[PDB]
């Protein structure tokens, strides 16, 4: 049957400037580049194994991530344990990237943050 | 350390199409339904254990996915077995569905579908290891 995630494939404004995001915020590996008919795409592994590809669409504009939009509202990684989130926060805060503290709710620990195209993301620590 | 994916929110524009379409298609299982500030939300689990949550925005509906849009470009779902491929296939044709026929590629096989908001989305089968081409 289905088992879980092959990979998932992000769209990036700018193909350069997210591997590094991901690199350094997220320990994300760059394993090949590589270019399509109108589009240049990185794919990667993240430390845990889940393939992640940023991929930068020819012509696109300027325009953000937007919740709103048809397709992804937001992407949630699980961590093992609180000391990764305070890792997570400490990059960000770094980076200067947006992002709101760790949250304790019912299920588990939340940190919500920003990737350089404003796409919503999240790291959880589950009950 | 991280440790994959807890789970995936996607907008929708339906709430009630989209839990309809994954439950038939992915055979996905809606565990609680509520309300957000500004959404409607489903959350379910698909067999294998990925939690999906639907969410439809009330003030969403007017723009449709675009993968040229930062977000997502597609979604690739991971299949035990060639049956796996073939069973989706019937479903989605059975659905209506927007749906390309199963391709064999170099390092597996993969079926590129979308779901009932054009979503992109794909199974996929290994070949390396495993003896799927072997029957």
């Amino acid at each position: 049957s289905l088992s879980g995630v092959s990979h998932v494939s992000l769209t990036v404004r700018d193909l350069d400037i997210s591997c590094r995001w991901y690199t350094e915020i997220l320990d994300w590996k760059e394993l090949v580049r590589g270019r399509g008919d109108t589009t240049s795409f990185a794919h990667g592994v993240l430390p845990g194994g889940l393939s992640i590809v940023l991929r930068e669409h020819d012509g696109g504009g300027t325009d953000l991530f937007d919740e709103t939009r048809p397709g992804l509202d937001h992407l949630s990684f699980s961590v093992e344990s609180m000391t990764d989130l305070d890792v997570l926060e400490e990059r960000l805060a770094k980076a200067g990237a947006a992002f709101t503290p760790t949250q304790e709710l019912p299920f588990g620990w939340i940190l919500a943050f920003r990737d350089a195209d404003n796409i919503a993301l999240e790291a959880m620590l589950g009950r």
